């Protein structure tokens, strides 16, 4: 169908586009990067990610596919080595997709803004203390202070959520996880510490108590928001979808990534 | 229907019992502590999880309540005060029913002996240092050097899993989670960390190294194990299944047990 | 002797402090905020951290004394119902004095910065990811990638340390802790995970790897520095010194802090 | 002077020995394994612990030394090949002598009992919950309830400690310190949770709550002890003497086993 590649942009990253391209030139394809059908990332999991929200608006109607030029990727975990053997597999087509679940955060002014994440969105403030009230489906759960709170879809447990203490989930479970960074536990302030998992439909509220001005990431993207009433978690009815062409299951691309490779 | 109420065997759970008793007699129930369709545990968590073991063969066919005479647990939401309320509309019926996942342990020796879980399930060594390799659907994940494992079901969560830094997860959600207790990690031996969220079907194997001796706990029951193969573990297909009156949700239980009340 | 008083400027503390300038009037004493041979901080540990910083070039001729009007701090440890006791101990004087270590920082630049705490001095990138080489007594340690790093004095392990998982030193034991803020750990990426204590007389260096833009905290006071070489950790020279009129250990302090008061 | 050796016992230790003593037959050497001053221990850190506990009665005349056969060791730090090296240095004398401190623990029951620890003593419970109230310095500091407790010297902080989450400790620091197993923390049980680091001259005391049978370990040896009334934690007044050859920093060892080598 209609396909583009992205590139990390290196010396390496942009060859393997180029003969990639060439490649593809041999089949029934057409380079679209308007309304592709297949995009190829080559880099690495921040490459991934780019294109992940290049095109996070026509996800219904693409399969990704990432090649790791580096290191092993959780996105990209296709080597250089095989992109002439993933150009003729992908060519034919009649592979097999994947999907994983995203998360959704939602914040509210004095209008509303919508992000979507693959990996997490996190909450810090601007500089003073952090202190939010952690709402869970209208139910006043906890007073947060701390650094700032982690909400993890499932395949981003591996990524800053994994640093924060919080479990790893395989991805075929429609959920999000949500970490506490640095929290304060004395006789008077009390968090729960541990991470906690929510289901599909479960709505986590962050509510400011004094200060209003967060500095709030998705992904890769950070951004200063000013006059925040409200910030809303839930599990995302929208989701990912990778082109699969063989076995490569997601405990053994943990195993990879953290054990031994 | 038929139904019977176990006690914790003080004064006070014994006189409540006798007095549910006494108010059951002024409806349509039955006491039969053999085919019951509803099982009252009076007492704290660890009388709820002898109830819930003393008629696992039966889970299909029971409505599980709790009452707590000491202090607020996961399992026993009810309080004393409210045992003539709790009479007065278990008798009626046209309560619904709630289902927890529940955790299936697989034993097997050169025969075989499986175990349900309500909290969890877990594996130490003898005596010795307990070496063990973790294999999941097939794959060889990690050899495991340290005190042991711990496999928690969502409501298990926040029992022993918490105490060793796992997740709390929202029992609506069909998954097991090991947990490590006190890994040895340098550079020549390596473990996840992380606690690991695995959803249903997926197999945990556990296949010793060395010695064969395990010490197994299965909630409040621990047996030593002698000549063991592999010690397995997935979601079981079976639930338990409570009988709900009100809105007690699962989150609020956890504030209330953890953060105030 | 000469003193002063320092309020955290609420109307309690304010009051407070005209109390016991008017109680101060019967006595020897004179307000004196130049040159003060005692410094009276009301309020908090905030307030105490201003104090310590407004005479850190007098230290070794000073003797500090905390008043909590709000909660109990490990500093600000009398009760505003004790301050005319207060006035009157001290008007005579004879108390005895106990000293705390403190840190040494040293940013150097391409001059040189020297900021001493008495808490805790963080770094964290200025945006960007944050990656250091940590250099101990000139044998390189790691190389750091993750949220930033954490070193403390022995008081002030009760504080931001206690938040990143460090242990509790008795402020006899001259030493300074390192801790971690969100470490990658993968399998190319790797940190000692652990906190550590350096005993006098080591120096903990940090050394730009890529950017060398850091923003760097000295308990309360958070700077963003440009141009960094390096960054010079180690147990300063100089001490803080408190006036004690009883004994309140600091386990127990650290009991009513964190256990139950 | 005197010295004798110690063997793990395989092939490769019991050569190694066979050959040292035949090269320190070429010198003004006697083989005494009653009255040595000089302690090698050819093997692992376990071979190296079984020495110094075979002379913990001669601590005060006797420098250790360790050769790692298998991976580095923290205590046995040379490497098979510098044998010959090493035969000659000690031979010759005039080396330099360093002492890391140790940990003392007392038992007492309703007789008494003391151990010294090179590495840790740590306590559970035989069978049941295992509860103890924690008093520092007559001070009721907490009750505890999890696993267990641990308590470290610096030197063995890299060991059990660190896989409680413990702090690193330079061995100069004359202090222990106390890490909690799985600890039970809600509103009703409040443990402090971080690792505490006591000085020298501090006494931690273990006492009964319930049950009075307790699992002691010290370093490899684990005993059950029954009828006990307290257990008594504080620094040795004895130190365990090395006989030292070249620099290899404990900074440096740390780095070789958990970071690379
Ligand atoms: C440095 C830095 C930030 C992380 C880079 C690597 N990375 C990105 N995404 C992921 C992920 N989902 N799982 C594991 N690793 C990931
Ligand atoms: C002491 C001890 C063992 C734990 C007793 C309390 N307890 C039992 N089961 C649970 C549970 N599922 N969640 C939270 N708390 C629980
Ligand atoms: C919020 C916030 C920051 C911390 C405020 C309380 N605080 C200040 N200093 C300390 C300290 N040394 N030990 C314990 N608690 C302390
Ligand atoms: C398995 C097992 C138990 C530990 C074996 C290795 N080991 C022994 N002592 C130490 C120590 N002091 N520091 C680091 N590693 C040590």
């Amino acid at each position: 169908m209609k396909y583009m590649i992205t590139s990390k942009g290196d010396e390496k990253s942009d060859l393997l586009r180029l003969n990639m391209i060439a490649g593809f030139g041999e089949y029934d394809m057409e380079y679209d990067d308007v309304e592709p059908e297949i995009v190829i990332s080559i880099g690495g999991d921040g490459t991934f990610l780019s294109a992940f929200h290049q095109y996070e608006e026509r996800l219904d109607e693409i399969a990704f596919i990432g090649i790791h030029t580096g290191h092993l990727g959780f996105y990209a975990d296709w080597r250089p080595a095989e992109a002439d053997k993933l150009v003729k597999l992908l060519a034919k087509g009649e592979y097999q997709k994947v999907s994983y679940p995203l998360l959704k955060t939602t914040v509210k002014y004095g209008k509303e803004a919508t992000y979507l994440a693959l990996n997490e969105s996190t909450v810090k403030s601007s500089g003073g203390p952090f202190v939010v009230d952690v709402v869970i489906n209208d139910i006043h759960f906890e007073r947060f202070r701390g650094d700032g709170l982690c909400m993890s879809t499932p395949s981003g447990t591996t990524a800053y959520n994994k640093s924060l203490g919080g479990a790893l989930m395989h991805p075929s479970i429609e959920a999000m996880q949500l970490t506490e960074m640095a929290s304060i536990n004395n006789r008077v302030y009390r968090t729960i510490g541990s991470p906690l998992v929510f289901p599909k439909h479960h709505v986590v509220s962050l509510q400011p108590v004094n200060d209003k001005d967060f500095q709030i990431s998705v992904d890769h993207l950070s951004i200063l928001h000013r006059d925040v009433q409200e910030i809303r978690y839930e599990v995302s009815a929208k989701k990912i979808h990778f082109a699969r062409f063989r076995s490569f299951p997601f405990w053994r691309r943990v195993h990879d990534s953290f054990i031994e490779d």
